[PDB]
C-alpha cells in the first residue's frame, strides 16, 4: 500500500512460525529482531546503532513474510527495543521512498 | 523523486548555513544531527536507539532544507554517527514509502 508516516510505520510479520509487528526502517542495513527462537545455526556479530553497539546472532536465508509478501534472508537476532525491517528485506519487498 | 533501497537513501540539507547529508530514515520519530553549531538555545534530551541513549539537546523551529524542500521543525544534535532525517520532518516535505 502505501504508507504516510504520520503514524509509526507497523507491518505484520511471520517468521519462525509466531507472528510479530515490526517497523519498516529505510536508516537500516538489516534487519534486527528481538530475542526469538529461530532453529538453526547462526554466527554472531556486532551491529552499531545510536548509542553504541550490541552482539546478535546472523541467521542467513530466513523466510520472512512481510505484509503478506514472502522474502527470504539474513536477520540479526538481538537485544533492540524494536523489530526493524532493513534494506536487505526491503528491496525484496519492492519497498521504494516517495518524495 | 523515487528512491529505491538497493543503497543507502542519503539527501543533502542545508541547515544553518552549512551543507550536510544525512538518510531518510522512516524508522526513526526525530531528526538526530552529528554534533555541529547551531544557534539559539537548546534543551537537554536523551533518546534511545539500538546501544543504548545518548543525551542529546533539542533546538525547535529550526529550518532545514532537504532537497528544495524547506521545513521547521525541532532537530536533535548529539553524538549520532550518521545524520538521520526522522519522521518529524519526513511528513513535511511529503514522504511516503510504497510497497
Ligand atoms: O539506532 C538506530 N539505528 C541503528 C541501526 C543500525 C543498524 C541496523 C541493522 O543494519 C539497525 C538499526 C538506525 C539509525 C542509524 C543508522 C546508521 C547508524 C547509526 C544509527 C535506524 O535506522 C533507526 O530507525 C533506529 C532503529 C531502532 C528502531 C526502533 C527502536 C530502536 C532502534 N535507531 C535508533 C534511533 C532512535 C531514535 C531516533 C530519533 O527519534 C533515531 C534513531
Amino acid at each position: 500500500p502505501q504508507v504516510t508516516l504520520w503514524q509509526r510505520p507497523l507491518v505484520t510479520i511471520k517468521i519462525g512460525g509466531q507472528l510479530k509487528e515490526a517497523l519498516l526502517d529505510t536508516g537500516a542495513d538489516d534487519t534486527v529482531l528481538e530475542e526469538m527462537s529461530l532453529p538453526g545455526r547462526w554466527k554472531p556479530k556486532m551491529i552499531g546503532g545510536i548509542g553504541g553497539f550490541i552482539k546478535v546472532r546472523q541467521y542467513d536465508q530466513i523466510l520472512i513474510e512481510i505484509c503478506g509478501h514472502k522474502a527470504i534472508g539474513t536477520v540479526l537476532v538481538g537485544p533492540t527495543p524494536f523489530n526493524v525491517i532493513g534494506r536487505n528485506l526491503l528491496t525484496q519487498i519492492g519497498c521504494t521512498l516517495n518524495f
